[PDB]
């Protein structure tokens, strides 16, 4: 059986949740679930990215931390897809997943996805990314009520995930240490007790997994073969090898068409062989403007989605106009962020700095205008960073990776209500001095040495 269909490599880059949606052409579109998520990241990690910037690697760092990385967290999608989950998105070295099923089954979903995390923690054991560091994953596990929002304009898509679970499932995974699965109080409320043994965390109602102890009498592998009874799209009969069935898609013009709007240009390019397949993984100077959107506790999702949507049909003319690109669109804690990025794939414009700048203080404006947006926030930083794309054959998506990625998401949150811009933008653009405000320095997680951080006031006094 021939499969490697135009159509078969772009959905390579999306979730079952879009290929296998059936939902109009309206914008925003909304609809509601039930789920299991799972949230995972890699440890050590920026330790690498960092080992790999170096002149040790002889101009092959891009391609030398694109191998070592997609060799772990492609066995770890492996497992996420053999265990029925739908991998969402990718970040770096971070990936939400997704088991979607009806509320009556979460309970016993629940111990499919737990077994899971402890055999992707299995695979790091006795493992290490150097002679001396160790390879480490942390899972936060969720369940319970799951908003999608699809938004987008007549080219191009985007897809969130929203509700308490989201959320719940973001601040589960950040109390994970290296080689725990952490399971929100809504999980653990929800699943098998008889079957989990946890302990507590201190100071919150997050359970910590210690053991899987099922009864005696229990055999996994029939347990989960009947809770595939409930997987509308999990590889069977003459497909049982596939990890996925998006893999068996045949051509198809109306459901390309609406696939390719979520996928960047670039990629798609290589995916008709129009481009070398290894010309996206480099080590790039590029430009980070990280926009942060914050509603209020109390909105619904229902209000969200159209404040989205009119936020990014301004977001998108802009970066047009400055010559930008949207790379991922992630949120949680009633914040909806965009990361867009100047500079990558052949996008190359000597005054990058003065266009981030003035694009930034462009979206600032019109998004403060939005009317259930609460707050604007936007990081603008400058440097060398990682792009290319990660994860699986099967499942994979293009990323950028960097110490100045991590800044401009620090930036957002820490200084918020105004735009903010690193020492490399500041004394790199084309503009004067009283455009902008040396900002106090504030120390922010993940970030030892900030740099002057400055606030783009703009061409005025007021
Ligand atoms: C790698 N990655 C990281 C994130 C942020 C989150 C992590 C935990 C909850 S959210 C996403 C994501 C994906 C989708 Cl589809 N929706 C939303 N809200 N976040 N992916
Ligand atoms: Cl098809
Ligand atoms: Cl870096």
């Amino acid at each position: 059986e021939f499969q490697d269909w135009p159509i078969v490599r772009i959905a390579a880059h999306l979730p079952d949740l879009i290929v296998y949606g059936h939902f109009s052409p309206e914008r925003p579109f909304m609809d509601y679930f039930d789920g299991v998520l799972m949230f995972v990241d890699i440890s050590g990690f920026t330790a690498m990215t960092e080992k790999f910037s170096s002149a040790m690697y002889m101009d092959r760092g891009a391609e030398q931390l694109v191998e070592i990385l997609n060799y772990h967290i492609s066995a770890i999608v492996e497992k996420v897809l053999i265990f029925g989950g739908d991998i969402l998105k990718f970040a770096g070295d971070a990936l939400l997943a997704l088991w979607r099923v009806e509320r009556k089954q979460l309970k016993n979903i629940i111990t499919v996805v737990i077994k899971c995390s402890l055999e992707i923690h299995g695979l790091f054991e006795t493992q290490e990314w150097e002679e001396g560091l160790d390879i480490r994953v942390k899972i936060g596990l969720a369940a319970g009520h799951i908003s999608m929002l699809v938004f987008g304009d007549e080219t191009h898509s985007h897809f969130l995930v929203i509700g308490q679970a989201v959320d719940d499932v973001r601040l589960a995974q950040n109390m994970a240490q290296m080689n725990d699965v952490i399971l929100s109080p809504n999980c653990w409320q929800l699943c098998d007790r008889s079957m989990i043994e946890i302990e507590s965390v201190p100071d919150q109602r997050a359970v910590k997994v210690n053991f899987l102890k099922p009864p005696p009498n229990f055999n996994f592998d029939e347990f989960f073969t009947k809770c595939t009874t409930f997987m509308h799209y999990y590889p069977s009969g003459e497909h049982k090898n596939l990890l996925r069935l998006a893999c068996t898609l045949k051509p198809d013009p109306e459901l390309e068409m609406s696939l390719q709007k979520y996928v960047m240009e670039s990629i798609l390019k290589q995916i008709d062989n129009k481009q070398l397949q290894g010309y996206l993984s480099e080590l790039r100077p590029v430009t980070i403007v990280f926009v942060n959107l914050m509603f209020e506790d109390q909105d619904k999702a229902e209000e969200i989605g159209p404040a989205i949507q009119d936020a990014y049909m301004h977001i998108t003319s802009v970066l047009k106009i400055f010559q930008g690109q949207i790379n991922k669109v992630f949120m949680f804690d009633k914040g909806c962020s965009f990361l867009c990025v100047f500079g990558f794939p052949g996008e190359k414009v000597p005054d990058e700095l003065t266009h981030a700048l003035e694009c930034a203080m462009d979206i600032f404006d019109f998004c403060s205008q939005v009317h259930k947006i609460q707050t604007v926030s936007i990081g603008v930083a400058s440097g060398i960073v990682f792009c290319g794309i990660v994860g699986h054959t099967v499942r994979h998506e293009y990323t950028v990776i960097g110490q100045k990625v991590n800044l401009a998401a620090r930036m957002m949150m820490y200084y918020p209500g105004i735009v903010t811009c690193d020492s490399v933008t500041y004394n790199g653009s084309n503009l004067p001095a009283y455009f902008f405000k040396e900002l106090p320095k504030k120390v922010m997680k993940g970030v030892a040495d900030s740099g002057p951080l400055y606030q783009y006031w703009g061409r005025t006094e007021k």
